[PDB]
This record gives C-alpha cells, structure tokens and sequence, in this order.
RNA sequence: CGCAUGCG
RNA sequence: CGCAUGCG
C-alpha cells in the first residue's frame, strides 16, 4: 500500500536538518515495518499525528512506543568501517550500548564496527 | 517500597548544586508520585535511566516522559509571597506560562503571587 | 489583494511556537505593510523564500532588508501597561533602545510604558 | 583604514577567554576582509552591534551576517595534521561538514587531515 | 541538564 | 556566545 522507500522519505520531508537521530530512526522505523508488513499503520499513524498538531520527531517517538513491532524491540545493529560512517548529526548522541536497550527507550540503533566494537544511538 | 522523602534524598544525592530547577522537579515528582502511589516504579525508572547513561537530570525528565502520572499532567501551582522565594538558581529557567502547560513538556511548577501573577518555571 | 489579517495569519501559521520575537515581528511588517500599501509585495517575498527552502524565520528577516518600506525603519512604538504586556516569548530578548534603532538591524518594536520608559525588542 | 592585525587584536580585545570558537572566527573574518578590502567597514560593524548591545561574540556574528564579503561564503579549509592542532576551546563546536557550508550560517572553519579528512567548525 | 533544528 | 522552537 505505500513502499518502505516511499515511506522515508515522506518522512524524511518532515524532519528539520539532515543527518539526525531522527533521520536515522525513519530508517529503523521503515526498515522494522517492511519486514513485519506493518508500514501502513506507521504511515496511517505518523499523519493522525500530524494531523493533531504534533512535530514530527512527537510522532515519530509516538510510534516506538503505540505500533506492536516497536514495542521492547531491541536496537537493529548497523554495520559501520568507522565513525565517518554515522549520520552527520548523531556524533554526540551516541554512547556504549547496554544489556538491553530498547527502541521505546531511544535506542535506535547499534552501530557496528568491523572489529566488533558497538556504539549505541541514543534520543 | 520507597517513602516520598527517602526517593527525594536519594535523588538530591544524585544532582549537582543547590536550589536548581532539577531540585524543584524532584520535589514535584516525589508529591504526584506519593500521591498516586507511584514512588516505587519512579525509583526503578530513575535507576534503570541512569543504568544507561543518562545523566541525573535527564533521568529526572525521564520520569516525566515514562511514569503514567505524569503523561499530560498539568504543574502544580505553588504559592508564594515575592520572587525572593524561588530558589536563586531556578531564576533563569522562569518564563510567563502558557495556555495548557504540561509537566511532561518541561513545565515543572508554576509560582503564584498573591495578586495572583504568575511565573512558569521550565527546564 | 491580501488583508494584513490575513497575511499575519498566514506568517503565523508557519511560525514555530506563540509569542516569539518573529511573532511579534509579522505584526509589525503586516501594520507597516497595510499602511504602506506594500502588504501585496511582502505576501509574494513571503512565499517565494518559503518556495525555495528557506524558514519563515529567514524569510521575515530577507522582508526587512529588501522591502522598501523596512529599509532604514524605525522600529514601531508600542504601548503597554507592564512587562507582563509583551508577548511571553519575548522576554529575554528587551533592551535599552539605542539612539537610531532600525528594523532591518533587528529592532522589532519599542515597547513604550505609560510613564514612558522604553524596551526595545531585538532579534 | 585599519590594518588586519590591528583589527584582529581589537577583537581579541573584547572577546572572553582564550583558543575559543570566536577566535578563529576573527581570524577567518580579518583575512576575508582584507582580501575584498573591507577591513574598515567589518570594524564599523563590529563597534556599532556593541553600541547597540551586542556582545562581543554577537558582533562577530553580525559581521558575517551583514558584510557583503560574508555573504553566501564558503568557510576556509585550513590544513592541519592532527585532530591536536585544532585550539582546544574549539573541540566542542567542531562537527562533520555539511554539502555545502556557509560562514553566514555558523560554519566558520574546516579542518582538513593529510589524508582529506574533515572537521567542520560550527558555532 | 543535554542533543537537534531555526535565527541573531 | 545567545535567544526561539522541537525532542530526550
Ligand atoms: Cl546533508
Ligand atoms: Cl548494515
Ligand atoms: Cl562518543
Ligand atoms: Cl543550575
Ligand atoms: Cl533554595
Ligand atoms: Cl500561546
Ligand atoms: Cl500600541
Ligand atoms: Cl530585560
Ligand atoms: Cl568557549
Ligand atoms: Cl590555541
Ligand atoms: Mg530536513
Ligand atoms: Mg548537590
Ligand atoms: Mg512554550
Ligand atoms: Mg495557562
Ligand atoms: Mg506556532
Ligand atoms: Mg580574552
Ligand atoms: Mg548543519
Ligand atoms: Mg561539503
Ligand atoms: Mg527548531
């Protein structure tokens, strides 16, 4: 009914800047949803939102937290060659990863290097 | 079980300084807290935000946003004489209130004086 | 062609939050719009910035350096009984007025109190 | 007429503390001046945003926003060796580059590494 | 308290 | 550097 790509990008058009927590979490959020064929009560849920005056980033977060896939989800792990590779405006949001970190908590991903070593992506 | 005093204690014992808006939002949290016996899942929420490095205040607003009383809960308003009366560093965060403030939005109280004027203090 | 109403409705609406400084700013450009016979020009300015990606922010500043009107303005008096009478968002930005405070060098308004003393709103 | 020096060290002059984000913004700014030679009209700027109550930072600031040299410019890449070159009181401000960065809109420097890589300074 | 965006 | 908004 709407794609993943369509989706983020509609998203994506919402958002203030490039490159931001929130940035990085449309891509979670899309790529969560593909797989669980839940994109279009994300959809349908992100314009109610808007709809009733809330930001994006509120709608956004009101999703981790309403849609069943989000809900005590784990970060997805995201394989990075260094931290050059991190959205450019995420740099001071991340930090180590806990034992079990959430997506309804903030953690929007772990960003993984190619020794191994994990870096958590915090709102 | 955790008394309303103990929890503000424990608390205190985590924030830098003295008399800061984050010592004022303790003091809020504990009494809507104490007052739907909820004291016990603030603490764990409290513990378990700190558990994944967040500092003592963003553990604080982390209470505000997570903890079921105070979802949309409006700040208490708490009467005073003069602006002598809130503490010194809690002076900067002061701003004229807003039409519908909300405690989980950073608006932790709001000072009356007697001729009923206002000041919203939000972090 | 366009009421100031409707314009200043229009400004508004893109405008984040109440009662800020560039809230304050879209009444001022709107009153000297109308009485200029410029609220036409200001309207396209207006729309053609926004059409080009810049905020509403920017365009009300690129209204003041390019149209006729703004250009080496004085900022307007306005009338108020208290503090409390300058719109809530406002308050950090008053200042002493200087000697030939101008629009487009951020001078919004002078706010006038009934003895006569002075604030000036800056952006 | 002022020279770039002398410009330079006035600024100094006003500013608060020292290897600061707006020390090198002097740096950027009395280099770009004298090569359009504007040297004189950036010290006619910068001394009236302080008699209008600008701080010093501030006036800087209104510099880049307000002398046509400044507009629309690109930041200077400055070649550096290590991360350790950079004045440490610019650490914090420093961040990845954006597509196309601006001086006007806070990016006043770009740090570049032997191998090409970049640290953006951004106030 | 901090991050993000906008603006000076 | 600061103000505004958003978010934690
Ligand atoms: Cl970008
Ligand atoms: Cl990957
Ligand atoms: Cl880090
Ligand atoms: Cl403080
Ligand atoms: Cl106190
Ligand atoms: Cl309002
Ligand atoms: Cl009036
Ligand atoms: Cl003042
Ligand atoms: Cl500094
Ligand atoms: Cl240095
Ligand atoms: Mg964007
Ligand atoms: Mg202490
Ligand atoms: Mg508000
Ligand atoms: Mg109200
Ligand atoms: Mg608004
Ligand atoms: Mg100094
Ligand atoms: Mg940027
Ligand atoms: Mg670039
Ligand atoms: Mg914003």
């Amino acid at each position: 009914d709407i794609s993943a790509k369509d989706l983020r990008n509609i998203m994506y058009d919402h958002l203030p800047g490039f490159g931001t927590a929130f940035h990085q979490l449309v891509q979670v959020i899309c790529k969560l949803g593909k797989d669980s064929n839940s994109l279009d009560i994300i959809h349908a849920e992100f314009q109610a939102s808007l709809a009733e005056g809330d930001s994006p980033q509120c709608a956004l977060i009101q999703i981790t937290k309403r849609v069943p896939i989000f809900q005590d989800a784990a970060p997805p792990v995201i394989h990075i060659r260094s931290r050059g590779d991190i959205p450019r405006a995420c740099q001071k949001s991340l930090r180590p990863v806990p034992p079990s970190p959430k997506i309804d908590r903030g953690w929007v991903c772990v960003f993984q290097l190619q020794d191994g070593k994990t870096l958590g992506l915090k709102i």
